[PDB]
């Protein structure tokens, strides 16, 4: 009676509805599990984004990059959950690169402070979030951050795919301290989606050769994939993340599965 | 209400009931699949072992290197399933090298034929199966195999990690395959299991230095594994199947799943 | 004076006078190396390529599903270099995947004894070239033999892949071996070459569609290759198998060198 | 006559006498190169260990995190090797991770700033090198990094991994800026050498756990290789960085190439 029943989930990372955090959350609402939600910034855009989610949730703020938030988390949603409650599921769903950064764009001419904005929050934020919020998880519990694929370098997502690769050793990490409190972490690897930020940019907003770039990324993206990708279905992924929260991936960690269609496997 | 609710899941591999693939199925019946059975050999045996599953299920001979057993499969399990239904999943948890083969026992000195058997039965029969079975599968099917990571060498596996390898390598191909018909294949990578023929195995059956280093690699697996790994307990694994011929990894194929407890993001 | 000076040599795998191999040999006896060749079934003609060569070269028998070849192979090599002289460098550049196999043509109607000859060809028989020369290979040796990278798979390939995936795996096990003689083993994945056989392929002799997915491949690779890749040129492949024949690659074996243009290290 | 016979290699990383680009360059020196020398911060200690080279070479400073040292990189280096002279050969074996960091010392305890100064110097600073100098590079260049394998996380080694990942990460980039040049980029992975700082560690520099762990983990290279590890020799990992700097590792760009005795490939 849903995946993920009387879980209580923490997912960050909703600014719009496409959002791949707002089908996580939706998903897993649908799947019976108890939401946290963590904004960025601007949190009473987040509110009415959320409250088309099938259920309310408290919707808590954090700046990965603050400090104070990361410090006053777990205390925050201790009290949004209610004492003497812990949280069974954590998503990261947090990314950021400046464009500088991420086209366009010559990849040597990110500068270093843009860069390590990116890696903070695309990568960095992934310890960071467990730092916080393992002291008030439960066994069993489980930690999700949304990655990509980076093992080879792609045209256009430049210092972004060293952010993942970043992230996805951070991971490993991770792993390492959630398994002394019995807790999983591991990364989906998603297929492109179009999200708002990622439209503008096929659109052209980071120049067009990176729009064209990312537009034949995702065309040979679905063509790679066994089962083919839909860039603007968001679902499948956030159904993996909800896998990856239940208790059915229960020996799985430090680890990425790939909810991008096959398409990894495939090369041609 | 159940992970597998309403889905016709073909198991092969049951042998003993502590055979993965028993796991596989009690689990997959506790989480409402109904089940179809394939057994090698022995089938009178196998059937008093599937007896103590908490639900009935047909089983069928299929010797994976037979011809006609593979030919006549698909007719055999729609007669067992009803004509009109169709499998939603397909468990392939079939595994043999000949001793010589797997410990012992000088790598060089395994005669091809006995490699040839070790991979057409642990390797090639994962493509059989497909192709046997692909026909009688419903849109949104999953074939599931169990593989262990043979992406470095080890001790006493010998050339059964290379029939591993080649398994590995037939998935992603299976999953080209199987894409065309709305169907998902990946494997399952578990950590090391006691089930019969490894605990002797482990007790010298293949040799005193094979036992030793299949002993070692056992706790160094546990000691690797950021939430440890139960070699006694198949019950993980059998989840991760479940998860796999589950809706739940949607946008996985051609794929490995990690059962291992994290071992392989490890190293130390 | 000479990559591979005073080094002895044994190359197989010379079929035509564009065979990876025939390069490997020619610039392997520029660079120093004192060669012996073996050749698969047809050694008049391969005597008369092999004339070509800038060193004369003995040129033995080996069809690696022989057994008798294998057995007396180490005999015949030190008779042709002398008593007391031991080889310094293996290449093993063989493969084969009946056509079937190979295209073009269902994966999955490739019948076992198709691909186990195709296994048995090209990926055991580097465990069977290494069992029948370590005995007569010095410290500091080196064991190269010629694969591509099968991580993912690709259209046409097919069970040649999965035998490339073997391969590898093989690799593995048989630098533990190697390591016992202080000998290093180490693969080349090659990017794709226009051998008479692949020209063959790419003009159709597997059909159409083989043909025309093997060009696309070739194209994206060049693409993808960060430095191109130039598949009528195999001299940038016999190099790297130079190289690693050679001392300056000492700390590494049961490893693969990619010599494909960087093409799988990006993607797009 | 020298594998690097007639190349000008500029060579970072020189800080005592066993760091790695010593011995990278005193072997680049044998085998015939030219080279410029780049050092950070202590340049009178850094000229007096480089007086003990087989050659003279310039010494030009460089902190990676600079800026103006960067950018008057390039005319610092053409002023040394001459008007009209460009480089053929670039090493970087820069590495540094605040101790906070990499022991110790919780993961999760490691400040942004700490982590961020050491992906600066560790893996950005890959792409700042090869911006600075691309541009003063011939066609049939080549730009190595020194590595270590962060595919799985490691006790100690800590954000330093990570700091690997991004630069693996950061490699294949900067290979698809170099190709645009003749040139390649690549790393090698090494296995763990005792350089100053690393005896420093393993000695409880560090604190106790973290050398215990260090001294683990340089044991289990050694046993997982099948030709072993000889911490205490950086000259196999040279003589791979030469091997890259020369014409025999021409195909391979974006890669890495392991010098780590085959470990990596073994588990066991
Ligand atoms: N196509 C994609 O949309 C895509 C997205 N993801 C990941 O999914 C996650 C969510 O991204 P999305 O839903 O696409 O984009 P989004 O803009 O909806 O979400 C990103 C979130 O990060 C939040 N954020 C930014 N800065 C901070 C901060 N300082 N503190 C807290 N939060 C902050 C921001 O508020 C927003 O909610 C990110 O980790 C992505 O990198 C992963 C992979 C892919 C896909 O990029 C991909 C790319 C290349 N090859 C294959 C697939
Ligand atoms: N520890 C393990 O038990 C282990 C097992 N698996 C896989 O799990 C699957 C099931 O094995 P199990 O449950 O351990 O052993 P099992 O003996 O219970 O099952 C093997 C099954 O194969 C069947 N079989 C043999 N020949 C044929 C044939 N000709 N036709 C049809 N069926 C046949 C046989 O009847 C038996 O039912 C196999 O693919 C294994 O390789 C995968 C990984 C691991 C583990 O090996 C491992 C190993 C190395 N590193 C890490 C982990
Ligand atoms: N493009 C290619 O030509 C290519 C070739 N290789 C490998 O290079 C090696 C040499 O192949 P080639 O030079 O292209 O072809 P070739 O036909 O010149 O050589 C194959 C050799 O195998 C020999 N052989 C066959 N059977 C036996 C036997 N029973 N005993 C002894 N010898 C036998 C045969 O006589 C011939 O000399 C093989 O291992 C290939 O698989 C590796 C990779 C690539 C390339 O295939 C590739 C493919 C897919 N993606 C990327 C790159
Ligand atoms: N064992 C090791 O010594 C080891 C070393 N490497 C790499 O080899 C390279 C050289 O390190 P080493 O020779 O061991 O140590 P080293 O201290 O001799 O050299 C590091 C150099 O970095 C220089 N550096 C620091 N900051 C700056 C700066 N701001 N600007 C310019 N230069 C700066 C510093 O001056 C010094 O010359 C580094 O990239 C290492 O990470 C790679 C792998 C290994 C080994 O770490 C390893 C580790 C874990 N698993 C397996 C193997």
């Amino acid at each position: 009676t849903g995946l993920l029943d009387g879980k209580r989930i923490l997912v960050s990372g909703i600014i719009t509805d496409s959002s791949i955090a707002f089908h996580i959350a939706r998903v897993a609402q649908e799947q019976g599990a108890q939401l946290v939600l963590t904004g960025f910034d601007r949190l009473r855009l987040i509110q009415r984004i959320t409250d088309r989610l099938p259920a309310k949730a408290p919707l808590l703020e954090l700046d990965v990059q603050n400090e104070e938030h990361l410090a006053s988390l777990a205390g925050r949603v201790t009290e949004a959950i209610g004492a003497g409650n812990k949280l069974d599921g954590v998503v990261h769903s947090i990314g950021f690169m400046p464009q500088t950064g991420m086209g366009i764009n010559p990849f040597f001419d990110a500068p270093y402070a843009d860069v390590s904005k990116g890696i903070h929050i695309s990568a960095y934020s992934y310890a960071s979030m467990a730092k916080a919020l393992l002291p008030i998880m439960n066994p069993g519990g489980s930690i999700v951050g949304m990655d990509f694929d980076p093992s080879r370098a792609m045209p256009a997502y430049n210092w972004m795919t060293v952010a993942k690769s970043a992230l996805e050793s951070v991971n490993r990490f991770v792993a390492r301290e959630a398994g002394k409190y019995g807790v999983r972490s591991n990364l989906v690897a998603a297929g492109p989606i179009r999200t708002l930020a990622m439209s503008a940019i096929v659109g052209g907003a980071l120049g067009e050769e990176a729009g064209a770039q990312i537009q034949l990324l995702e065309e040979g993206w679905d063509q790679r994939a066994p089962i083919g990708w839909n860039m603007k279905d968001a679902t499948p992924v956030a159904k993996t993340v909800c896998a990856l929260l239940s208790d059915w991936l229960p020996a799985t960690t430090g680890d990425i599965i790939y909810a991008d269609g096959g398409a990894h496997t495939q090369l041609l």
